[PDB]
């Protein structure tokens, strides 16, 4: 008698028994992970652009100073 | 007769049948993911420190200029 299945936490994947509910679960969890990753990429990019902007300024500054040579 | 199990790709998790091999698989895959994440955090941090260093320089520069007021 399948009873040890009742022992699993409700919100555990293993509780889903085959077909459409597994399909929906896969979709919503995979979309959430994909969403997290887009957010990290955006956050990294925003910092990378800022570092690029700050750097090129220094190059411009140092050139202006070095132009006085 | 369990035969549709032979149809799975060899390097798929589902091929591992219970116990110690599943235990080893979990360990090596989880360690690999944890390793990737440490690397991303290090890479982001290195950029964040660089942006911090570039920024504080500009603050120092602008102060020196503004000191002439
Ligand atoms: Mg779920
Ligand atoms: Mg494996």
């Amino acid at each position: 008698l399948e009873l040890q299945g009742l022992g699993v936490d409700v919100y555990d994947q293993d509780v889903l028994e085959q077909g459409v509910l597994q399909q929906v679960d896969n979709a919503i969890h995979e979309a959430s992970r994909a969403s997290q990753l887009v957010d990290v990429e955006k956050e990294y990019r925003s910092v990378l652009d800022d570092l690029t902007s700050c750097t090129t300024s220094l190059r411009q500054i140092n050139k202006i100073i070095e132009q006085l040579s």
